[PDB]
């Protein structure tokens, strides 16, 4: 780790985002590899800057915080809870597991959305009302190829252009804006105008990235 410590400045320069992690991959062209070394590092990030008074919302459909997960170990609270960012239909029940393994993990409650009245319509709310209690939001970023009209990538299920301007239950663009700490997890030469885009739109609080990436951006 901390390889690439002038790269990362100029990013949080050029960028004006607060904190930028480099990290190399094993395999510094391969997706799986550049996803692991990612994950590692958040799992380490989350071990040295989390506070156990932070509300946690996570992108439970990303592959890069399922990295992040199976490379963190089980006890006292961590975390006041983890809440579930975005959730639709079966897949599906994999990202409410991962919701719930992360709770598992911190010692914490967590707040899932599980797949004429009924109860999970209350259920749903249970979890909309905790965004506004979130103070450390972990997002993947995906990347488009809404195309045609103009949107280059995804936070969320929300799309965004080129220059970050926006184009299922989840987390919407302005309410991520305003976060205390949106940690942001994404590499792949594939990514870098999604992740720009995520960076001009000013969504992102820290970025943690590969160096291919990284020079990508720079």
């Amino acid at each position: 780790q901390g390889l690439h410590l002038e790269l990362e400045t100029r990013l949080q320069k050029m960028y004006g985002i607060r904190q930028v992690i480099v990290v190399e991959a094993t395999e510094p062209d391969d997706e799986e590899s550049i996803k692991q070394a990612i994950g590692s590092a958040a799992a380490h990030y989350l071990e040295t800057s989390l506070s156990a008074q932070d509300h946690i919302g996570i992108s439970s459909w990303s592959s890069t915080i399922r990295a992040m997960v199976s490379h963190m170990h089980p006890g006292k609270q961590s975390a006041q809870e983890v809440v579930q960012l975005l959730g639709g239909v079966g897949g599906a029940f994999e990202a409410t597991l991962l919701t719930q393994r992360l709770a598992t993990l911190l010692n914490c409650p967590a707040f899932l959305l599980p797949s004429q009245r009924i109860v999970e319509m209350e259920e749903v709310k249970e979890v909309l009302h905790r965004f506004d209690s979130i103070t450390l939001a972990i997002v993947g970023i995906g990347e488009l190829e809404l195309a045609e009209r103009g949107a280059v990538g995804d936070i969320c299920l929300r799309y965004f252009d080129a220059q970050g301007k926006p184009v299922v239950v989840s987390m919407g663009l302005g309410k991520l804006r305003s976060i205390n700490r949106v940690l942001g997890l994404a590499g792949g030469v594939r990514k870098v105008q999604a992740i720009k885009g995520a960076l001009l739109g000013g969504y992102l609080d820290v970025l943690i990235t590969d160096v291919g990436t990284a020079r990508g951006l720079g």
